[PDB]
């Protein structure tokens, strides 16, 4: 956050002003070392905006092992579907040609085969699959905080 005075004078830092604070876009860029960095950490910070407090509860959700809300913060190893399906690889175009990908959801940590909820689908983390006639299908993942 800026408490307009001389804190921006300051080189950033995430966790004086993203975590301890709420912060922009810019914040978080100018406080990381690449676009890269920032677009994944945005991504995360605004998948985790409503599990701001306390701060375990933040670093739960940012960690991203736990669907909160719809998932988008999901950062885990789940690669099946809910039905048992393997999941495709995000980056294959076979059996399906993703149309969500790297280029268009960066940010998203769309790896190997890992259920994960780029577009905020209301059912879940999810995942192309491999069965040729089952284009996508939601994953089986804990929710944060559940039992
Ligand atoms: C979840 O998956 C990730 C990614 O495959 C695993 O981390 C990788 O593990 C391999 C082998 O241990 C390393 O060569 C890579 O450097 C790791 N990638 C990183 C650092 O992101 C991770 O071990 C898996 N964890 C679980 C829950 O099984
Ligand atoms: C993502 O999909 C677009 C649209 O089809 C395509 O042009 C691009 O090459 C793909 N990029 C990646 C990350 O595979
Ligand atoms: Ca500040
Ligand atoms: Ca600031
Ligand atoms: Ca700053
Ligand atoms: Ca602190
Ligand atoms: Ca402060
Ligand atoms: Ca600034
Ligand atoms: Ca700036």
């Amino acid at each position: 956050a800026n408490k307009g005075f001389l804190e921006e004078v300051r080189k950033g830092n995430l966790e004086r002003e993203c975590l301890e604070e709420p912060c922009s876009r810019e914040e978080a860029f100018e406080a990381l070392e690449s676009l890269s960095a920032t677009d994944a950490f945005w991504a995360k910070y605004t998948a985790c905006e409503s599990a701001r407090n306390p701060r375990e509860k933040l670093n739960e959700c940012l960690e991203g092992n736990c669907a909160e809300g719809v998932g988008m913060n999901y950062r885990g190893n789940v690669s099946v579907t809910r039905s048992g399906i393997e999941c495709q690889l995000w980056r294959s175009r076979y059996p399906h040609k993703p149309e969500i990908n790297s280029t268009t959801h960066p940010g998203a940590d769309l790896r190997e085969n890992f259920c994960r909820n780029p577009d905020g689908s209301i059912t879940g983390p999810w995942c192309y699959t491999t069965s040729p006639t089952l284009r996508r299908e939601e994953c089986s993942v804990p929710v944060c905080g559940q039992d």
